[PDB]
């Protein structure tokens, strides 16, 4: 069938076609059915809509469409039926504990792509893949598969360097810290962090407080090559789409798979070339991975993941019981990171990490004598050289280098929590200050968030204040005054 | 969030709620978020999508919402974002392998109906208990918990016998035959079918040809009180509700858990109170249940099932790798149903098979003595009281009990298939005939169809005509004949 193309002012998280009752009789379409809207050699596959806002010959498109393809409105295009995906074959096999032919895996991930696989798709594949798993050679097909059918960044200086963390820690704001370090060196390293969706605050979210996130893969590149290191949004470029899709059917049914994950994690950095990487796993209570020796064996998947897809990687466990610094919100996160930077003193919490870090890189970088890389990064930071990268940053990233942290505004409506009885402070709840923080309104509003005055092992006096909630509204700030009541995040014996 | 409910003239398969973008913003709701809104006693759980169409301080809903919820265009609702449903941590286990509690599966259903449960949630559930299986005291719970959670309808005649086929064979029109004479003895047996979805027409298509097939709960149980029988849709009324969203999800991986179909079939028996219900499991090639040896295991299945839902259940193992009768589709398997009925003779497929499965719910009903059933059926069917009965259906479903059988219309554009060679009939494809048969437009199309002037194992001549393709426009018939050709339904060697 030929129909017009027609926008759509809307957003549905899905790719929506809308079709005429009458005409869609014609071909017998149903709702919710895949079709294929087709012009020239570019072709996309979208979820049928019935309504009769759309007149007989017209087709309608929302939004989402136009982000990736570009249809034009009045165009005129061939609006066929989609047959169900041979690919789904292929997600049985794995439903069956079958191990899937690399052939077989790269078919999956490209519908994926393409949108032939919906969310029923996927989400059984996630579900197959957590019964029953994936094997080392699966993954790596996988891996290769999620990066090849995506946009890829290639760039001349070398070597590349990454840094990352699986994360589950609240207030981690030390890559912020790290790239600006290691770039000081002179080593590159590109960071392409995601906005937040289940915390506070995401290294993006922080990032754009100070500078702005969002940047094309060209314009990506250029910053790299004169900066030598980028703070930006991983979500606007065309990286890894695969990995993106899988995880909203990941954070639904609440569980990560290990073989995806790796694949992920890995599949962004192989696409942007990286070639050392350090991969950060928060182990402790309240965090994804909770033991060192369950870190242990994840840090080995992590680095011969990395033999097969040439890249060299070391993996670094880190405590993940107690959030980082005492600031937890981005824009409360931003103040804390760059005033270290600035100032060269710090949270030790967030300094000892930050240093350690990018010590490991350094040395992989080749800059620094081994067992001298944690001491580099101090150097580097205390001079005062890595306040000045980060400042070469964020002229790049449009952002005012002339800018001060004091400066910044934390929300105006604030509550602080003293303790309810003297002693030494036990434990510290993630989940609970998140979610405390996230109730206050993070990331949505920059302003919220909460400020801790406290650290485990710390003695404590009644009355002390154990922390502080910051809310940009009132009717925000009660809500998170009453989770944080019931929670009661800190515990003193 | 208060709001003034709009109603968008859309079908989206989904409960769709529509917000203004600036809207959203205030509420952190973004598209395809859950969101719940309630008026008074009202409440509904909808997936957000942002748009333009609605103003700010308006919800838009579509159509399909109005269905079971009775919301006025210009209500005042209030809108307030859902969270993740409890249930899915019972999903979960499932999704581990662990035995499911009576309360646990009760959970997923409830908000399986509720609609908490979207296309991610609900696959997961169904690709876990394909991967992972249910148990045999699961899926009694499951079944009763699907029967619960929607309308029932309790009907005064006892004992209620109800027939049931797995079906998957092409030209079913068996049920209609069966009810009829079953109803003649005296014996109340209420069926209600459902349309088409994958085959070339459905005991309900056929029912409509000569009668309304859409009927409410209330209105069906003064039919059967008074008719004692009746031939209407599933669909219309709200019975095992969780049924119909769980199997689009299987329709779409083509698979069928073996706990979830039994649940699945009996779900709506026990709904409606059926005391004896019998079983007919066609076997054969191109069947759903290919091998006796399977069949027989799935009849032991839907007894045992039968005793924890305290109904009678038997099962009868028949014959499904040809065709029934010689008619495919909805007008052309009326006229044969119809015309039977009327004679008191037909083709013996129909006749034959349709006798004797009535005969056992005779037997069953206490109407025949023990090995007198099939005989009993013969002579009401060639007494006439059968075809009396018929027209007390038809009546009361609003038909002309004087219409000719002869006279239903058929598509007006045929083509003949004959014989390539000489030779006797060695087998014939029913996904092939059906394939062809839905080309011609089946069921969407009454006049649609295929008629078989052929049988395996007869003798024909080369140029001996094999069947006729029926359509009611040439495009149809056309595509299925070059459908038809490819295909070759019939193998003479």
């Amino acid at each position: 069938m030929k129909a017009k193309i027609r926008i759509l002012d809307m957003f549905s998280g899905r790719y929506t076609v809308l079709i005429n009752e009458e005409d869609a009789k014609e071909a017998k379409l149903h709702p919710d059915d895949l079709v294929k809207i087709e012009a020239g050699k570019k072709a996309v596959y979208g979820s049928v809509a019935l309504s009769n806002l759309v007149g007989k010959g017209e087709v309608g498109i929302s939004r989402d469409v136009l982000d990736l393809h570009n249809f034009s409105e009045g165009e005129t295009v061939s609006v066929i039926p989609a047959g169900t995906p041979e690919s789904v074959r292929y997600i049985k096999k794995k439903m069956h504990g079958e191990k899937l032919r690399k052939v077989e895996i790269e078919a999956i991930v490209r519908d994926i792509v393409d949108r032939k696989l919906r969310d029923i798709e996927i989400s059984s594949f996630v579900t197959a893949l957590e019964i029953n798993g994936l094997d080392m050679d699966e993954i790596a097909a996988l891996t290769i598969a999620m990066a090849e059918t995506g946009d890829m960044l290639d760039i001349d200086r070398k070597p590349i360097m990454d840094v990352h963390s699986i994360g589950g820690v609240p207030g981690n704001k030390t890559n912020i810290l790290v790239v600006p370090i290691v770039a000081a060196a002179g080593l590159t390293i590109p960071k392409t962090s995601s906005r937040a969706i289940t915390s506070a605050a995401g290294t993006a979210d922080v990032v754009e407080v100070f500078a702005d996130v969002s940047f094309s893969l060209d314009e990506i590149k250029r910053i790299v090559e004169k900066v030598g290191a980028c703070l930006v949004w991983g979500g606007a470029l065309n990286l890894a789409p695969a990995d993106d899709i899988t995880i909203k059917a990941e954070r639904a049914l609440s569980i990560d798979p290990t073989g995806l994950m790796l694949a992920s994690i890995m599949s962004k950095k192989y696409a942007m070339g990286s070639q050392y990487v350090l991969i950060d796993i928060p182990t402790g209570k309240g965090v994804k991975v909770e033991t060192v020796e369950e870190a242990r064996s994840l840090a080995r998947d992590f680095i011969e993941l990395g033999k097969r897809l040439g890249q060299y990687v070391e993996v670094a466990i880190t405590y993940g019981g107690q959030p980082i610094g005492h600031t937890v919100g981005p824009a409360l996160e931003a103040r804390e990171a760059l005033s270290a930077l600035m100032t060269g003193k710090g949270p030790g919490s967030l300094i000892e990490k930050a240093t350690g870090l990018a010590g490991i890189l350094l040395e992989m970088g080749g800059v620094a004598p081994a067992g001298t890389g944690k001491k580099m990064a101090k150097e580097i930071l205390e001079s005062g050289k890595a306040w000045e990268k980060m400042k070469e940053i964020i002229e790049a990233q449009g952002g005012d280098p002339n800018i001060k942290p004091e400066e910044i505004p934390i929300g105006d409506k604030t509550y602080t929590f003293t303790a309810a009885t003297s002693g030494y402070v036990t434990a510290i709840d993630n989940r609970a200050i998140t979610a405390i923080a996230r109730a206050a309104g993070a990331p949505e509003d920059k302003g919220a968030g909460i400020e801790l005055y406290v650290k485990v092992g710390e003695k404590v006096k009644e009355g002390d204040p154990l922390f502080t909630i910051h809310a940009e509204h009132e009717a925000r700030l009660d809500q998170a005054i009453v989770l944080a009541r019931r929670t009661e995040p800190i515990r003193i014996e």
